[PDB]
């Protein structure tokens, strides 16, 4: 008879009470670099509504990277700015070094510190069991950081954290999907990889929160041990769900969707059908058990939960066992 309401646990009104040039970034004025104090080297990647290239600041001959922002919705450019500069210093967050502009086009440009990332599509193998807990620890800073801030990122996934394995570097970047929390808000559930997309977005409940980084954390935390990326490898959102109940179960996600009185559609209860919770112990074999522990698994079984309230927050993560080594360095 109608969606439970709900709201964060934590942090739940941090932009309620901050003044109203934080959040409002529809009235955020930019002040403009200058783009002449840089040139494009090489295209990278792409991206629907922007184009990133390898660039140089031609005043130092630093290395540089410049998001072009594809004619869009400036509402967009301005939300992704603000929440760019609202987090700048926070702990491996990428910097937003410069903002520039065409004078006579008026396309707009993001400039972003350089980072030489570590060849991800074939580079999670060297990493070593502390090198994870490691970086995973990292993540979490960056997480709690930006959650505290009033800020959900909404895209975690491996392409969107970028690391310099030689320098133990990491950068948590683009934040063009992320959105700032307010108690009570009704969001876009169609954000975040596939891969990467919590239940909460998979059965359409929009009342969500910063928890739906903790399970994207999860995800990626769950490839990386048990070397599998991606860990849940959904056809389509429906497909994603079910690779999810596969797992997790059956009973579990009904309990949930129960909990907040959520209306699936129906053929989407056919497609579910009937499973029973695995053990991660499953997952594990002979070429990834040196990855795998029961600090691990305890870690990892409370960040994948289908309640999105009995989620582990950034924090409390951060204190988990798993993380005694990195810590305690
Ligand atoms: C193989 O060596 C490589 C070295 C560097 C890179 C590379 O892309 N470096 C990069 N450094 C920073 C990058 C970056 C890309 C997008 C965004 C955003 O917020 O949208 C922010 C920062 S990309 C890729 C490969």
């Amino acid at each position: 008879s109608g969606p439970v309401p709900s709201r964060a646990r934590v942090y739940t009104d941090v932009n309620t009470h901050r003044p109203r040039e934080y959040w409002d970034y529809e009235s955020h004025v930019v002040e403009w670099g200058n783009q002449d104090d840089y040139q494009l080297v090489r295209k990278l990647g792409r991206g629907k509504y922007s184009e990133v290239f390898e660039a140089i600041n031609i005043t130092n001959n630093e290395k540089v990277v410049v998001k072009i922002l594809k004619p869009v919705k400036k509402k967009k450019i301005k939300r992704e700015i603000k929440i760019l500069e609202n987090l700048r210093g926070g702990p491996n967050i990428i910097t937003l070094a410069d903002i520039v502009k065409d004078p006579v086009s008026r396309t707009p440009a993001l400039v972003f510190e350089h980072v030489n990332n570590t060849d991800f599509k074939q580079l999670y193998q060297t990493l070593t069991d502390y090198d994870i807990r490691f970086y995973m620890y990292e993540i979490l800073k960056a997480l709690d950081y930006c959650h505290s801030m009033g800020i959900m990122h909404r895209d975690v996934k491996p392409h969107n954290v970028m690391i310099d394995h030689e320098h133990r570097k990491l950068r948590l970047i683009d934040w063009g999907l992320a959105e700032f929390y307010h108690p009570g808000q009704e969001y876009n559930v169609r954000v975040a990889s596939r891969y990467f997309k919590g239940p909460e977005l998979l059965v359409d409940y929009q009342m969500y929160d910063y928890s739906l980084d903790m399970w994207s954390l999860g995800c990626m935390l769950a490839s990386m041990i048990f070397r599998k990326e991606p860990f849940f490898h959904g056809h389509d959102n429906y497909d994603q769900l079910v690779r999810i109940a596969k797992v997790l179960g059956t009973e579990d996600l009904y309990d949930y969707i129960d909990k907040y009185n959520i209306e699936l559609d129906p053929r989407f209860n056919d497609i579910l059908g009937r499973h029973s919770r695995k053990r991660w112990e499953r997952f594990v074999h002979s070429e990834n058990q040196h990855l795998v522990s029961p600090e691990a698994l305890d870690f990892l079984d409370k960040l994948l939960r289908y309640d999105h309230q009995s989620r582990l927050t950034a924090r409390e993560a951060m204190e988990h066992p798993y993380f005694y080594t990195v810590v305690k360095d």
